[PDB]
């Protein structure tokens, strides 16, 4: 019949308190078999009314069924797909106004709404823009309401979506997503870039880590480069991830990738180049000694390829690739260069406590130095134990342990020191026999 008549009958049915009968009346109209031929433009207002009522009554299933059934009828024309996307947007704007007005079941309703719209707009060339919009809105929603569980499921949904796109690539059907086109990719990559950001901000490190692989695969296929802003943010997220992760070589790498990209910004102060360069160098000195093959087991081995590295580097290699690169080594604080001399170049155990004692007063004031104190200490002490292994045959525990006591803030209690000595022995940086009877240590 007529849309005006439909709206009227709805408005009348709400006055009698038959709200559900009104929603159900509109559903019938817009999912009617005659809608396939109707002008999308002139039925869309009824779909809008259907959405208005459906949101108030929180009838999520009927809304979903309404949209899907309507789209199947209408998606034949270009104007049809346009109406679909427009009705998707209307739905989202309606529920998004309800969160503004409002509540637990309202958040879940909102999630289910975002989810439904995304699953409705999935893998359609004409709806790529609206979908990419809803993805961004959905990720902003999860971060804004710390909905970590739903976020994890969202991420999985986006993965399944892309898997279907890839399967459909070799099908040449109309209105199918073309993963060959850079604009399509620019959006998909932007979504995955944002997926990583929210992951990091919600401290879901396992999910952050999975999304790095998601992003990488899109960067591979992508011909067109991303915005240097959004890419710089990405690398800045990787520095966070790999620090939490305990992969220090990857951490330095993410920093270098970020430094190399930030040195091409017009608004980049010299004070920043000072502190960033310093951070990068310290984190490379602060890296665990790989001067001996690992125990060894490493579940993060695949990640080197994900950071575009052909293979796992050494700390010596990384540290040299930092010293040689003048763009970085140039703006590095002097204290760190001296440190590098003291620990890596000319290491003398008989003088290291002193060198460090004179250098740490200046180093402690540095902002970045605070967060690398532990691993650095570990490195220095490892070196001290190795060199001590070279210096003694049977040394008193008193002598050895005090000789391995760095100055603050690298200081350690005597028992934590023996603890380090044994760890070095387990990793075979030294073989020892400790006689607790005599309070002596023998390197045999």
């Amino acid at each position: 019949f007529r849309p005006e008549n439909a709206i009227k009958r709805a408005d009348e049915l709400i006055s009698v308190g038959e709200k559900q009968a009104a929603l159900q009346s509109l559903h019938d109209f817009i999912t009617a078999r005659r809608i396939r031929w109707a002008t999308p433009s002139t039925v869309e207002p009824v779909v809008f009314k259907f959405l208005e009522i459906g949101v108030e009554l929180k009838k999520g299933k009927l809304l979903k069924d309404g949209l899907h059934q309507y789209k199947k009828l209408i998606q034949g024309s270009t104007e049809g797909l346009v109406s679909v996307g427009a009705v998707a947007r209307k739905f989202i704007d309606l529920v998004e106004s309800k969160i503004a007005s409002e509540i637990t079941s309202w958040l879940r309703f909102t999630w289910e709404s975002y989810r439904a719209v995304l699953d409705l707009l999935r893998n359609n060339a004409l709806l790529e823009i609206t979908y990419s919009g809803v993805v961004k809105k959905t990720m902003h929603f999860c971060l804004k309401y710390q909905r970590k569980n739903e976020f994890k499921r969202l991420a999985e949904m986006l993965r399944q979506h892309l898997d279907a796109a890839n399967y459909q690539q070799s099908k040449s059907g109309n209105n199918l997503v073309d993963l060959s086109d850079a604009d399509t990719l620019q959006r998909y990559l932007d979504q995955r870039f944002q997926q990583v950001d929210v992951s990091v901000k919600l401290e879901l490190w396992h999910e952050a880590y999975r999304s790095i692989e998601d992003v990488f695969h899109l960067m591979k296929i992508s011909k067109r480069a991303p915005k240097p802003s959004t890419l710089a943010n990405y690398y800045e997220n990787l520095v966070k991830v790999f620090f939490v992760s305990g992969d220090p070589l990857l951490h330095t790498t993410a920093w270098k990738k970020f430094y190399k990209l930030y040195s091409t910004n017009p608004r980049a102060t010299e004070e920043e180049f000072k502190t960033y360069s310093s951070t990068i160098f310290l984190s490379a000195i602060s890296t665990q000694l790989d001067e001996i093959p690992s125990i060894g087991y490493d579940p993060h081995l695949r990640m080197y390829r994900l950071l575009n590295l052909d293979a796992k580097p050494t700390r010596k290699e990384m540290l040299q690739s930092i010293i040689e690169d003048e763009s970085i080594y140039g703006k590095v604080d002097e204290e760190l260069k001296e440190l590098y001399d003291i620990i890596e170049v000319n290491f003398d155990v008989d003088t290291v406590k002193q060198q460090l004692e004179n250098l740490l007063v200046k180093l402690s004031s540095k902002t970045y130095f605070s967060q690398y104190i532990a691993p650095l200490r570990d490195v220095i002490m490892r070196r001290v134990f190795v060199a001590a292994s070279q210096k003694f045959t049977t040394v008193s525990q008193s002598e050895l342990y005090k000789l391995a006591t760095l100055p603050a803030p690298l200081d350690l209690s005597a028992w934590d020191i023996e603890k380090s000595l044994l760890q070095a022995a387990v990793e075979d940086y030294v073989s020892i026999t400790i006689d607790h009877e005599s309070a002596k240590v023998t390197f045999a």
